[PDB]
């Protein structure tokens, strides 16, 4: 019953919401459109240990320098969180263009952005829409406490649910859940310019400050984590309290 439109996917591109919410979200640079030689390199399906032209490499490392020397890369929608297995350090942290490119090339999520981004859109048959372009996003890296990140579900512009984003129990959350809820609620009021009524936003809350991390479609390809999409779909938006789930001890 839940359907996904082309516009819903387009509205969640990093460039589309970073613009809206620059004051709420960690610093980032966007290279758009993505350099063609970079795009060409990212489609390689090699497993063993071509390369973009120097101009692209310098452009990327200019952005890295400007962000303080360490970044997390992504394309329009997906962060290559799945591709930690290929990094020499086990981290999303990239300090050179080589590291950025290796991480992006090895991600299933990134590959999904590149080849299948609009395949679930009922109003778009398949290939990409007019006036669309891929973009290379370099987010400033910062160490973040995995257990104070949340995924927050919005339906008819109301917060119906949110959950802990990682999978480790963290007792501090239980004692402080009303504080987290208020900060998430307050952030959602500041997302008033987001154009769709239903969506999913990720937040990092640190020292009483909420940071917007990502916005994704209200659709089962967005991991529901501690919620199932069956319950998210049926959940009533008129409730005055959101459902809150944390990892059990
Ligand atoms: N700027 C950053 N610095 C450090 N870690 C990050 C940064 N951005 C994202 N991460 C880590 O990568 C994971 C994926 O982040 P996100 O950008 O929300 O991608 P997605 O929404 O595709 O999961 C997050 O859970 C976070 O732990």
């Amino acid at each position: 019953t839940l359907i996904l439109t082309k516009n819903q996917v387009l509205h969640c591109q990093f460039s589309s919401w970073y613009s809206l919410f620059r004051k709420l979200t960690p610093k980032a640079k966007v290279i758009k459109p993505i350099p063609a030689t970079v795009l060409k390199y990212l489609h390689e399906d090699s497993i063993y240990v071509y390369y973009p032209e120097r101009e692209a490499i310098q452009l990327i490392e200019k952005a890295i320098k400007e962000l303080g020397g360490a970044v997390v890369p992504k394309l329009n929608w997906s962060t290559p969180k799945d591709a930690l297995w290929i990094t020499t350090t086990g981290s999303l942290k990239c300090t050179t263009a080589e590291e950025v490119l290796l991480l992006l090339k090895s991600s299933d999520f990134v590959a999904h952005d590149l080849n299948h981004a609009f395949d679930d859109c009922k109003d778009f048959d398949n290939s990409v829409p007019k006036d669309f372009s891929f973009e290379l996003v370099l987010k400033e890296w910062f160490p973040m406490h995995a257990s104070t990140e949340f995924r927050c579900f919005v339906k008819s512009k109301r917060l119906i649910a949110f959950c802990q984003r990682d999978d480790n129990y963290y007792e501090f959350l239980k004692e402080n859940i009303d504080c987290y809820e208020k900060l998430i609620s307050d952030l959602l009021k500041k997302l008033d310019t987001f154009p769709d009524p239903d969506f999913v936003f990720d937040v990092y809350i640190h020292k009483d400050r909420a940071w917007l991390i990502d916005i994704n479609p209200f659709y089962p390809r967005t991991d529901g984590l501690l919620f199932s999409w069956s319950e998210l779909e049926s959940m009533n938006s008129e409730n005055m309290k959101p459902e809150i789930r944390l990892i059990p001890k």
